[PDB]
């Protein structure tokens, strides 16, 4: 429109209908100039790294991008509490995104002092990768998302991507992408940008915990009409059979079995434990691709620990969040928040235990029957399992890789897997050259006016709800704040205005039968 | 129609529309009399074999069959080059088949000299197994398909099938099929045969190579909001956590993991390597069925070798084609063409490497953390993979076995899996008895006129194309002939008129993101 | 239709309308099996040649082809005489082609004796290269055309083509063409083939000789109003000028100049001339392409000899025809017929003379004026010329090479140049395999029934005529037979039934002004 007219209003609210909840969040963003308007080839050689498992090749772009792939970007703690305490499931339906109130500033430095002024004629470029023609980086748990607290002003992360690499070198199959080779809208201070997106059909997330275990689905009062091998010896091959009943539930015939497993090493959170060695990488569970070892993290959805063993967690089978103010490198256990998936112990195997035992020979009068531990078990017919729970500060969705085949493409870090997820939204400040020389020079200009941009961003997502119809008589487990006095209110600001999330919040508090 | 009128024309051409390509191929065939018009029980006893893994029971029929289940039967090398260099995928849509210009000949031998003359009144019988009531032998990479060179005249292979066997003996469940118990059209020299077939819906074949690896999908500039266990000891269980970022990509959380594996033994193509033993069968990867060991060949789609290790190939995990003129038994490595699947190293594990490592115990102050190699890994949720590539001389389709359950029924040798593939087309010369005795004899006649038949066969297949919409800036890898001078043109005839295919041609040259 | 019904009639006649003449010719042809149904790579190595100017690479096909690119294939000598004596020009308009009365024979040899019998069920394949996708070999003066005498039975020439070569080797850019990769009609004894072709617009051939010379177009009674430099010296630079008039026609100003030239060495037909050396190749005029020297033959259209010098002919600037019964190698001059282009001496320069003289320095008081002979002269503005005359036994048309640029694409051997000439008509006997073995063998069949085919071919061409409207008073020169007695009639059969053409007949007997 014009310089003196706002191009949008501040929309931040949650609307709770019967089977739907609509979340709207608005944030103020700041966008600097990245790479000084240049594309730069990057690799482990340019970052000084030399281990082959950490080798890479790719490019850093002068473009930024908008990321809102975390639940706390849309749900307040109270809204999250309502969702998890009142619904058996939820899933995103549609998306509305807006950019408005664009403000481009120029920075001039004379001597140790910088002056900031408006550049009303400068432009900012925005486009969406609706055709998914660029590498998708929103499927990784990267920082730079919209802040959970609406009052926080955030910096737009720089967009970068990786391609095929051989050590620090590239190959002929490696691809180079120029983001200026895409049509993009150019916005001055009076312009705004908006688009709508429809989520593809995805299953409802399981925001419930099973009230029954897979091995306890039988009637505890009635025998089965099936027999099991009880005895074998007299005290001669004396085969004896008995009815499987309530007194021996472990040997009863069952129609379904627990889901797959990929065993994790076990770590205790108890201080004054002596470790026998440094094992964080040597003892790690891991998968190899083209000679590169990657850590299995978080791996298949498995129960974090057995009943009563909350002190143990899988070495890399659980999401680890950092508390507010936590450092980047080598922080203590009390500075991080270790999530656990104990709710899925009713259907999924324990992460730090073998799946089971399998016969490994033919027993005879000369050879005793032998069994072997199954540390990793693939998918078998009749298996049932629960996917990893999602969290308030955890990811929402991920892009299913474009491959010939996949099985249960639920993101392993939690969330909804989609072939066509919300498109990447890329933003960049248009370069503004400084005064050029009065004589023609064919070289590209390298002198630009120092600029940055700021504005507001709004994203609205409609969520579909799956209401609970339980006939359970006794009250359910519910997420609740603790009344006991404390120096600060949980999920609030401190005396210095710092917002903090004191604990990870799952979704599985209500119960339903298996 | 009549003796002196052709029943069809020679159609051999390729028509390239926008999203579709129509291939038409015509060949001249010759059909002899098989088994002297008899059905014969066959087994490993009748072929003199005595190893139980090679034991069989079945029947050889006097019928021949038409096979066009190889890509070079329909695509010329130039058409194949266009398809692979300009399309991200393709799949068959519909089929047209024709038999015409039937010519039945009689052969008479007087003394060391044979005379060939037309038998205008004799008939040839043709029918299609549209109901799939006969054993399907087109799903195996058998010889006898239409020649890649249109000028070559080919011999129709004899139809045979196998049933249940116990050693060299049959069981009560074994089935015997009489092909004369089917309605078939009888054609004289003036008649022709034709039918149309519609391919069932199949996914597009992946004629692309990924430009990204599964372990390099993150933004190389932004840290994750997740932590990993870095340290453990002081130099006391001192648990330390760090942010997973660009400097350590191997430990970053990931949503998807590489596909399944079934490890192959590794063989070097380098001459003057000393082998430690004869291992081609003892070292083989293998699966057992009812006490019979079958070689795992080609097995699950896995990367043939790591980067830079082209000299290595899996022992039986790759398709091996023979060069023109190559012998049948014990030929050298230079007489065969070893295909490789290096393009799928971005998503599939290396065939000659373990899938990864899994924890095998509980670490403590007394026991060091232990890990074990995963040589075989089944399907797990979140896995993605690419199927085996198809080749110009490789198979096109296969029949999915009629079973209660299957997973990703893409043929392991490459191609399109279908419950209802193109039906088997069976052809046989009608027996023409010689002069019978003037006195009645109840025994079946065993004196027949020596006959064979010849004619033309045409098959037209419409293929749907998936065009590429890449935004890649740098040029792609393309299949191209080499300009450098040579004695012969590749994919052409020699000075003796022998057509040869000098190398296997895949389909994965273009690139797309993962 | 049927075995016992003719598929066409014998049409051979000429119809003379006002401005059009329609020629129809029918011939009986015989087609053997070429290369034993095989494609064969050929080169100068396979023919034993080692000079680099004669090096080649290409392929010989089992296909034959129909050629009627000679005027005597359509015009009888009397029709040719009428055309040349009554018309100032002519050009082809449209074409009708027919194949009918197909007869396929099988040949069996027992011991030194061959038996020929009909094979009523065998087929012959015919198609036209209407899209010009195959190398065009009809643009060369090759043998194998329809005989000039309608009663002669001719053998169909074998089709072959050449591609890019480096010595006896090929390069990556070399192309291999399979003629079975084209749709073709298959004809039994009852079938026939026909198609129509429309000639693209071409200029009328000049069937006239100019009655004026380019240097004698002025009025012989009137002076010009232009002056020329007559004198220079006194006997001091004394410049003198004079009027150019009838007394000095050589110095008169002229608006147009004779056409281009490329000088030929001069050869006398007079016996008992002593040559100073062997010069037939060393003295030859020639052009080089990629290091290969090709003879300039027949080169640009130039006058064969000056007035009264009929004994001289250019070394390779004239078409040389062989008399009936003339051998292939090293025949005497009386065994060949040397054509001459003396009719174009009025506009074209003499082939064995320089185009003219050009100044080569600046004359002064110290340096005498110098001139140099112009042995080769390119196109200049104001040039006019006549193209090479066509002959009764000479070629009719040629295909203009598909190139970015060309100038006056009239074929240098004479005729009409067309981007889309009459398409090549290719014919082949369908291979008929002998008795195949009773056991399947994957190799292509190499045992075939010995066969050949015969039939009639008819071609009808409509020619447009350009009538003469001369006001010349005295009678014109006309082609006429000589009344004087001779042992045989010219253009007739001998006592042994051998038809002969005793002399080449041009088209330029009538006259018109320049």
């Amino acid at each position: 429109d014009g310089v003196g007219s706002s191009s949008g209003n501040w929309h931040c609210d949650s609307q709770w209908l019967g089977d739907r909840v609509i979340t709207t969040s608005t944030r103020t963003w700041a966008l600097p100039t990245y790479n000084n308007h240049l594309y730069k080839q990057i690799s482990n050689s340019t970052s000084g790294g030399s281990s082959n498992d950490n080798a890479y090749f790719g490019y850093s772009t002068p473009w930024g991008y908008f990321d809102f792939n975390r639940f706390h970007c849309h749900f307040s703690p109270r809204d999250w509490q309502r969702l998890i305490n009142n619904n058996w499931g939820f899933r995103p339906k549609r998306l509305n995104f807006k950019l408005f109130n664009i403000q481009v500033k120029e920075v001039t430095d004379n001597n140790g002092v910088k002056t900031i002024a408006n550049n009303l004629t400068s432009t900012v470029q925005v486009f969406t990768d609706s055709d998914y023609q660029l590498p998708y980086v929103l499927g990784s748990a990267h920082e730079g998302c919209l802040p959970p607290f609406p009052a926080d002003v955030f910096m737009i992360p720089q967009y970068g991507y990786l391609t095929l690499n051989d050590g620090s070198q590239a190959v002929g199959r490696s691809s180079f992408y120029c983001l200026e080779y895409f049509p993009s809208q150019m916005l001055r201070t009076g312009n705004n940008f908006q688009f709508s997106y429809e989520f593809e059909n995805v299953p409802f997330h399981s925001s419930y915990a099973h009230s029954q275990s897979l091995d306890r689905l039988m009637n505890p009062l009635i025998d089965q009409y099936l027999y099991y091998l009880s005895k074998t010896i007299n005290g001669q091959q004396t085969l004896k059979f008995s009815v499987a009943g309530p007194s021996n539930m472990a040997v009863q015939g069952r129609n379904y079995i627990p889901g797959p497993s990929y065993r994790q090493q076990r770590v205790s959170t108890t201080v004054t434990q002596a470790a026998a060695s440094e094992f964080a990488w040597p003892g790690a569970s891991s998968w190899a691709l083209n000679g590169r070892n990657s850590l299995m993290n978080p791996g298949p959805a498995m129960a974090s620990h057995k009943e009563g063993e909350d002190r143990f967690f899988p070495l890399s089978g659980s999401l680890i969040f950092g508390k507010q103010g936590t450092g980047r490198d080598n922080v203590d256990a009390d500075k991080v928040m270790i999530t656990n998936e104990e709710e899925i112990k009713t259907t999924n195997p324990v992460a730090t235990e073998s799946y089971g035992q399998v016969a490994t020979n033919h027993q005879s009068a000369q050879a005793q029957a032998q069994t072997g531990w199954v540390q990793n078990q693939g998918i078998l017919p009749g298996m049932v399992w629960q996917d990893r729970d999602v969290y308030l500060q955890g990811p929402i969705w991920a892009k299913i890789p474009h491959t010939d085949g996949n099985f249960h493409p639920s993101p392993l870090m939690g969330g909804f897997g989609m072939k066509h997820p919300p498109p990447q939204i890329l933003i960049k400040n248009t370069p503004v050259p400084a005064d050029p020389p009065t004589a023609f020079n064919k070289d590209k200009l390298n002198s630009f006016i120092t600029q940055y941009s700021t504005g507001q961003v709004s994203v609205e997502i409609e969520w579909e709800l799956q209401k609970e119809n339980s006939k359970r008589w006794n009250p359910e487990i519910q997420y609740t704040s603790n009344y006991y006095k404390s120096n600060n209110v949980e999920f609030a600001v401190n005396t210095e205005g710092v917002y903090s999330e004191p604990r990870p919040i799952g979704t599985r508090y209500l119960t339903r039968n298996l």
